[PDB]
């Protein structure tokens, strides 16, 4: 799996494509796309454990995670797997996303190929809301959209 | 990954959710769960290569097959590894499905996690049909509905 991509959908207006690209083995992957339906501002953006669309996004489960770390930012040390900290939205609602990131991969075991990708109501507070909340989601809220990732051509 | 699992949708009144098992590393697969919105009778039921939603199930691309075979029945010898043949409808349009299969995989390189499931508008002919289309397809029409197969709990 060189490429991935990922459709996101929700009972909001909130929806968008993102795609993935990890050109070496175990090297950083290139994740970008395009998002509309947000609230202008920060909103949280993470990869969820679980494939599960069973009942809406809540199947999804909590945050990539792995090696049972506390809840991050994408660039701190301290972080879930699947944190890619947030996005920005327009004034439009548009928020396009581009993100180097090389804690996930597209192979081995932080293979997220089959995990659901979110993005979430508020911004993620990248650990540092000092409430027990904060080290799980950031307090990023509910789930606005969200989709499994799927391999790409 | 010991279990799966796959929402499909579509334009079509068609939906359901399946769900995969494969209790042994390399051993064979369960697959069950339910599909409706029918026509009573059979619908070809494929894995094909791509988690691809992008433009509705046509961007899933053709059936998974990584060993460049010709198309057949599940059961045959010649197939692709997505080929599961056919899944039937009730009266109601409810089909209740329930196969094993050990060419399919959830782990190794017939990995099918991340790949799209579909249902198609009729039945897999399961190669037999002697014109071009029935080595490729089944001839199994349309994609009635699809979804992205992802790692569940
Ligand atoms: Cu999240
Ligand atoms: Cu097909
Ligand atoms: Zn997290
Ligand atoms: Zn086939």
């Amino acid at each position: 799996a060189t490429k991935a991509v990922c459709v996101l959908k929700g009972d909001g207006p909130v929806q968008g494509i993102i795609n993935f690209e990890q050109k070496e083995s175990n090297g950083p992957v290139k994740v970008w796309g395009s998002i509309k339906g947000l609230t202008e501002g920060l909103h949280g953006f993470h990869v969820h454990e679980f494939g599960d669309n069973t009942a809406g996004c809540t199947s999804a489960g909590p945050h990539f995670n792995p090696l049972s770390r506390k809840h991050g930012g994408p660039k701190d040390e301290e972080r879930h797997v699947g944190d890619l900290g947030n996005v920005t939205a327009d004034k439009d609602g548009v928020a396009d996303v581009s993100i180097e990131d090389s804690v996930i991969s597209l192979s081995g075991d932080h293979c997220i190929i089959g995990r659901t990708l979110v993005v979430h109501e508020k911004a993620d507070d990248l650990g540092k809301g000092g409430n027990e909340e904060s080290t799980k989601t950031g307090n990023a809220g509910s789930r606005l959209a969200c989709g499994v990732i799927g391999i790409a051509q």
